[PDB]
């Protein structure tokens, strides 16, 4: 059985962090596939080093400890929503991040409660690389009971975010969150006309989720 512990962000958690992410959204983010070639390793760590220290000073974040080996298999990296820091993305990325603004944007402000400490934005999270299925799942039901905790213990009103994956979207249904939206993602029209997810099959969504505390 897999014993797990949460701790929260440090500044020596970088590497771990970044390798975590790379090794869970490079190659394998159901957005990103789509906007091949010009999708690297290097633009998910270009953003996480920009906001490395606002991420680890918000107080939001923990990784997640397997205490049989002391080493780190997940983390979840948490912002207030409504006092994220705003980076300018140059790669590809920027499309992917304008698409989750399209998605939350109009959501967020106008049906959200206002205010800062209302919506805690789950941004991102990733488990290590070489976990079985038995150990991935496990992971993700305890960095999902752990978001809930650090909701309810930091006074915030509900958690958010976009969920583009089948794996976090029944999760997500499974765990009782709302959908305030499913759009289908290759229909989205970017700046230029074009559709950058337009190849991805109709069954492929992007799930605007939230749930209170
Ligand atoms: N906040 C939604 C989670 C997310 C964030 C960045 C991505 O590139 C991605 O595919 C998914
Ligand atoms: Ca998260
Ligand atoms: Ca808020």
């Amino acid at each position: 059985m897999l014993k797990m512990e949460a701790v929260p962000l440090r500044l020596e958690h970088r590497q771990e962090v970044i390798d975590i992410i790379v090794a869970s959204f490079y190659n394998k983010a159901d957005l990103e596939q789509w906007l091949k070639p010009g999708v690297l390793r290097t633009d998910y760590s270009d953003i996480l080093n920009d906001i490395w220290n606002v991420l680890v000073e918000r107080d939001l974040s923990f990784v997640v400890y397997d205490t049989n080996t002391d080493r780190i298999i997940g983390t979840a990296l948490n912002f207030d929503a409504r006092n994220e820091p705003e980076v300018d993305i140059k790669s590809k990325l920027l499309i992917v991040f304008e698409f989750l603004e399209f998605c939350e944007g109009p959501i967020r402000d106008n049906y959200l409660p206002k205010g800062l400490n209302q919506i805690l934005h789950s941004f991102m999270m990733g488990t290590a690389e070489k976990l079985n299925p038995r150990e991935n799942i496990a992971c993700m039901h305890f960095m999902e009971h752990e978001v809930l905790r650090v909701a309810r213990e930091k006074q915030f009103a509900g958690i958010f975010t976009t969920n583009t994956s089948p794996l976090t979207q029944q999760l997500a249904d499974v765990y009782h969150y709302k959908t305030l939206l499913n759009f289908q993602v290759n229909e989205y029209v970017h700046s230029d006309g074009s559709r950058p997810f337009g190849d991805a099959p109709d069954e492929q969504r992007a799930i605007v989720h939230w749930k209170e505390v």
